[PDB]
């Protein structure tokens, strides 16, 4: 969607494009560790993931924005391809950001018009936490490292203070805002720009709305993804975002039960897979993560190949 794109992302791009039925096998760590359960995902498999995922999120004392690049260039120097993430607190808040106080922490319509009105003290203060990611991503393009970049995920849930924000005047506009700051505001061409929600359910508490209600245009979104725990590869599901995504690629943005090759069969438009850290155990037995690391259409490192490279 970037008339500036790199070429990295070009041919990230055409490669993710040609995929057609085969799937990258990927997983994420907690930046603490940037690489931690990307390594035990090899252990268990015996093959290193196509994708290597963490996080931007300032949960601690220290910034981890320089620990985070300089494994993702190492990772991307190793022939992975990278994807970033970034949970983040509210404009009013100050790193670190609680988990449960200030991530998922309750946000008033007028903070939010706010945080998308210039002028005001929250659009400044939101602009000082976007460039607090920014000037990594910056350094991630001077090494020529195209990045999946995946803000603001699950969107359409109720638990992030980002989250169930509907109407022109909700999510699509902060997307909006984030994309003009950082492509244009920035020139960061080194970005696909992945939107990434989760499952739609209707439990009460705990819901997560349509996907269609979220969605900022086709002009701001590269690669449509979405987040499935427990298995739950619902068609119906699969079919809402195909359907949405009109010829982009979808992804399975996090997992923890992998996909079975039944589902991956009947659901081969999946470009990638991510097991969230620790799921790669916890929600999977080995024999079930070989048998998905083994499947003929499971891309692992070892065998991502650039059409133009042959």
């Amino acid at each position: 969607v970037n008339g500036n794109a790199t070429e990295e992302v070009k041919v990230l791009l055409d490669y993710i494009h040609s995929l057609d039925g085969k799937i990258l096998a990927g997983q994420h760590s907690y930046n603490e560790n940037p690489s931690s359960f990307y390594n035990k995902a090899k252990e268990i498999s015996g093959k290193a993931p196509a994708v290597w995922g963490t996080d931007f999120y300032w949960n601690g004392k220290d910034n981890p924005g320089e620990r985070i690049v300089k494994e993702a260039i190492d990772k991307y120097h190793e022939g992975a391809i990278v994807t970033l993430m970034w949970h983040v607190g509210q404009p009013k808040h100050d790193p670190p950001f609680s988990w449960r106080e200030s991530v998922q922490g309750e946000i008033s319509k007028k903070e939010w018009d706010d945080m998308l009105t210039p002028g005001t003290e929250l659009f400044q203060r939101w602009t000082q936490q976007v460039d607090q990611v920014a000037v990594h991503l910056k350094k991630l393009q001077e090494a020529k490292v195209p990045i999946l970049w995946r803000p603001y995920h699950e969107m359409n849930g109720v638990w992030f203070w980002w989250g169930n924000k509907k109407g022109k005047d909700g999510f699509v506009k902060l997307w909006k805002q984030l994309y003009d700051r950082l492509v244009n505001h920035h020139r960061l061409n080194n970005l696909i720009w992945v939107w990434n929600a989760n499952g739609p359910r209707d439990i009460p508490g705990d819901q997560a709305y349509d996907y269609k209600d979220f969605y900022p245009g086709h002009k701001y979104v590269d690669i449509l993804a979405t987040d499935v725990y427990h298995g739950d590869y619902e068609q119906k599901d699969y079919d809402q975002l195909v359907k949405l995504a009109k010829g982009k690629p979808i992804a399975l943005g996090e997992v923890g039960q992998l996909p079975r090759p039944l589902v991956l069969e009947a659901q081969p438009k999946w470009s990638w897979f991510m097991v969230w850290s620790n799921w790669i155990e916890t929600a999977n037995s080995p024999e079930r993560v070989k048998e998905v690391y083994g499947y003929d259409k499971t891309i692992t490192k070892d065998e991502i190949q650039f059409t133009n490279e042959r």
